[PDB]
């Protein structure tokens, strides 16, 4: 006896700009530190970079259009600062925000909410040459007129608003891995960025209760909700270091103002722990967001790892199957493989009722709404003659996980919406385009643009459906 | 590398009054639920009985001079309410008072710290005549005025407090499963006692405040740590489910005031959430305590539990090892045997890593100091000639404990205190005395009452030492 999807449910879909919008160098905006680091040799996948991505710049109307005929009641994208600001934070390109006032008003205009997002991972490279961006707090400052900027200009017509879209990501995929801008490798300088950028949420959502006094704000977690392998103790306690460095590290920062304790300690032992100032607390606490943002994907199981043990690990990025290998860290824990769910071609665990237990664990800790802003398969799709696509292993995987999610909202979790990665298929940052996620299919590949078509795949209508039912039917 | 136990560290030792003080019908003593309950046939292995018990109320002077050669820093033990108040609300028994002062200035002349347990499960039959105990709201203030009168007359030399021992097992046992007084086997009445008494730990908290300001206070939970059998998505939600519904359940209401909701909305779609007057909830969210107390003995593997599946189910309290069988709740959970540990001919788990486990996941969710309030093994010990009790298994279940308590302070949690369970053997509430917990070996059996005499154990000699070297040599 489920509980029904609530009435207000935002049936949605999600983009990010940098992998979608294109026009790159048109209309006045400024380079992003994606602009310059996807054109360094090597870092992406065949130099795939975005130019021109699927060009929703000028696009953005067809794409609207096939948003009401899906009947989407949400649409969640970003938007690039250096749209808005092509230094960073000099005097505003009014060009900037008068396409994302056309986007809105072609949303508004066929009943669809816009979702916005204030940061995906494209803060502007003249932040970067200044002062080295996220590194910085003269960062905190420059955010805040940023999205007071677009708060001023959208919040009579935008009431759900995220502010930093996977920080732990951002972060972690910049300063500790390098795979993203600006491509450093040091935890010490990992944690002081990160806390940072704890600081920067904390003062746009207090700006937002000035200036968006109706609207709803939270941060958008990239959340994989640990497991231990088994009831072996010494594995179970991986789990609790997992679960802490890994998610409350930032969700209790996000929710209560505070990093855990276990976990401060352990990188106070190393010398990593960030620098904190006098009334860094008092801000971080008094910044309650409306709701969790939730971006999911997959579960991860973990296990005992020795101090002597496996640190970095392999990371599929090709979509060959069975090629990615254990990561941890040393003495906490480390990644095992599942043997109770299957896994894609990239190696990403398929555990729909992972998703119902991490809402779970969300409402349990926390007490909040939560806000589903992505979830999605990313697979290989053939375009067949007649310009026909038959995903029905994406229909599978997002009915299974819309399936759970119902089962969490009868358990009790306040779930206000769910946004589908993606809307069309657009530039993945490092694997180029061909790990498709979209609900329309864009025709083109790593080599070349083609037409950039637009074509409806056999998921479109079953999500059309779904909404059409709120959820009854899947 | 481990950190060192703290100087201040309280090594202790623990009691509680009916199990231990005898004397049941002395100096004015009105009976307690258990003097009835346990005169009925049937209920306690060979009629075993706290009539006598191990006769501390009389032999209390010898027990202390054998602490003071232990060197403890502490001992925990519990007041009878029914010396106090012989019928629950009447006036004052001045005699039973002191007697406490006597067992107080007798513990302070040797420096040892006193710890004061208000409740342990020995309310005045004549509260359960009146109007049903714990059923009934009338037990808050009648409780209060109880606790109160012992902080006014030795809260200037008490600064430990703990307020209701173990409350979920004297909730389940006494109106779940049948086994302790009432005796009843009702969930909904077991609720709305619970209920109350989760009031009335509050409004002693809040009387404390205000009597004993510089003291400190908190409830003591009897804690298995929920572990899920394996990675299999079912199993780990199964493990959600039992830690929110076992655990959360009490703890969140002793730190945070509120009980968690899919529990809550579990048992509203029952029939059986409690009921709430106007005034509960701040009541309940003002009572934050100064620490949690942490009884711990063993950790529990669960699985999925379908709907139509295991219920409750068989204890192994004969001692025959492998006859305990999965207790649980349908929909929810069921336990299951860990094959990682070893258990206790009684099926108990050994399960030293599963107490920092325990410990990790009070920090890590409620930031609260942890007082160790009861641990220990139980088990038959020999009398051999030349009054040599060799009771290794218990010294190597207590060292393994006490060796993990270690790597939690170094952890960072902040471990104020830990109580070996117990001083002298002493009188289990149903099995009778052959299932001894002493450091110190008391000359009785099940038929023969003998003398009562207290032989010092083998693993009196461990923790005296222990004691000595402030946990440096275990």
């Amino acid at each position: 006896h489920l509980k029904p999807f609530p009435p207000e449910f935002l049936w949605g879909a999600a983009s990010a700009a940098y992998q979608v919008e294109g026009a790159w160098n048109e209309d006045g905006k400024g380079l992003s530190v994606w602009d310059v680091f996807a054109k360094q040799p090597g870092r992406t996948f065949k130099g795939t970079n975005g130019d021109v991505a699927v060009d929703h710049y000028h696009r953005y109307q067809e794409d609207v259009a096939l948003m009401a005929e899906m009947g989407l009641k949400a649409y969640r994208f970003s938007v690039s600062w250096s749209r808005v600001f092509p230094d960073g934070n000099g005097a505003v390109n009014e060009k900037g925000l008068d396409f994302y006032d056309r986007l809105i008003e072609e949303l508004r205009n066929h009943g669809i909410e816009p979702i916005v997002t204030l940061y995906h991972w494209d803060v502007p490279q003249a932040l970067m040459d200044a002062y080295g961006a996220w590194e910085s707090r003269r960062i905190i400052d420059d955010f805040d007129r940023y999205a007071v900027t677009l708060f001023q200009r959208f919040g009579d017509r935008v009431k759900y608003w995220v502010t930093l879209n996977e920080q732990n990501i951002f972060i972690s995929f910049g300063y500790r891995l390098g795979l993203h801008p600006p491509g450093v490798k040091d935890m010490k300088r990992m944690y002081e960025a990160n806390h940072i950028a704890n600081l920067a949420n904390a003062k746009v959502i207090q700006s937002f209760r000035h200036y968006v006094p109706d609207g709803k704000i939270g941060p958008s977690f990239a959340y994989s909700p640990m497991y231990p392998y088994d009831s072996r103790p010494e594995n179970v306690l991986a789990f609790e270091n997992a679960e802490e460095f890994q998610n409350h590290w930032w969700m209790d920062v996000y929710a209560w103002g505070m990093y855990p304790q276990a976990a401060w300690n352990y990188l106070e032992s190393q010398g990593l722990e960030p620098t904190v100032a006098p009334g860094d607390w008092e801000l971080l606490q008094a910044a309650k967001p409306d709701f969790m943002g939730v971006n999911y994907y997959q579960t991860t199981t973990v296990e005992h790892n020795p101090p002597d043990g496996v640190g970095e690990g392999v990371m599929n990025t090709t979509g060959k199957k069975g090629t990615s290998t254990s990561s941890g860290i040393p003495g906490l824990f480390k990644t095992v493989r599942n043997p109770h769910v299957d896994t894609t071609n990239w190696d990403w665990a398929i555990d729909p009722v992972g998703l119902r237990i991490g809402l779970r664990r969300i409402a349990n800790r926390y007490q909040l709404p939560i806000l589903i802003t992505e979830n999605g398969l990313g697979e290989f799709d053939t375009l067949e003659p007649g310009d026909i696509v038959n995903d029905d292993y994406r229909i599978d995987y997002l009915r299974r996980h819309v399936q759970e999610i119902q089962r969490a909202i009868t358990d009790g979790v306040d779930v206000l919406g769910y946004c589908a990665w993606s809307f069309t298929d657009l530039l993945s940052w490092l694997n180029g385009y061909q790990k498709r996620y979209g609900f329309v299919y864009v025709n083109r590949d790593d080599e070349s643009e083609k037409d950039l078509r637009r074509i409806k795949k056999k998921s479109f209508y079953w999500y059309q459906r779904v909404i059409e039912t709120n959820g009854a039917e899947l």
